[PDB]
DNA sequence: AATAAAAGGAAGTGGG
DNA sequence: TCCCACTTCCTTTTA
C-alpha cells in the first residue's frame, strides 16, 4: 500500500483537497494542515488504507513524527506545519 | 475551564 | 523470526 508521505505529496500535486492541505513554500517542500478541515484529510488517508478504525488527524500526525528521525518529513516549527525531504520531493 | 497542537511510550496489525 | 510501516491507545505538556 501507499506510505503516508506519498499520500501527502500526491495530495498536494493534485490539488484534491486544497481547503484540508497547502504548500507554503513548495520549493522548500513545506505545506501546512488546515486547523478546521484536517479531519476531512485524516478520514480518507485510514479509507485508502482500509484500517479498522476510523483516522484521526491525531493519530495520523503519530505516524507523521516517526519520519522525524529518518527524514521524509519533519515538523516546522509553524502552526501545523511540516516539511518533505529533498529525496522525497524528487522522487 | 474549554479547546487545541504537539509529543512519545507502549502494544497491536500488516505484509512481508 | 522479526522487521516494515504504520495504528491504536493512553498520558503529558504547553499555549
Amino acid at each position: 500500500k501507499i506510505r503516508l508521505y506519498q499520500f501527502l505529496l500526491d495530495l498536494l500535486r493534485s490539488g484534491d483537497m486544497k481547503d484540508s492541505i497547502w504548500w507554503v513554500d513548495k520549493d522548500k517542500g513545506t505545506f501546512q494542515f488546515s486547523s478546521k478541515h484536517k479531519e476531512a484529510l485524516a478520514h480518507r488517508w485510514g479509507i485508502q488504507k482500509g484500517n479498522r478504525k476510523k483516522m484521526t488527524y491525531e493519530k495520523m500526525a503519530r505516524a507523521l513524527r516517526n519520519y522525524g528521525k529518518t527524514g521524509e518529513v519533519k515538523k516546522v516549527k509553524k502552526k501545523l506545519t511540516y516539511q518533505f525531504s529533498g529525496e522525497v520531493l524528487g522522487r
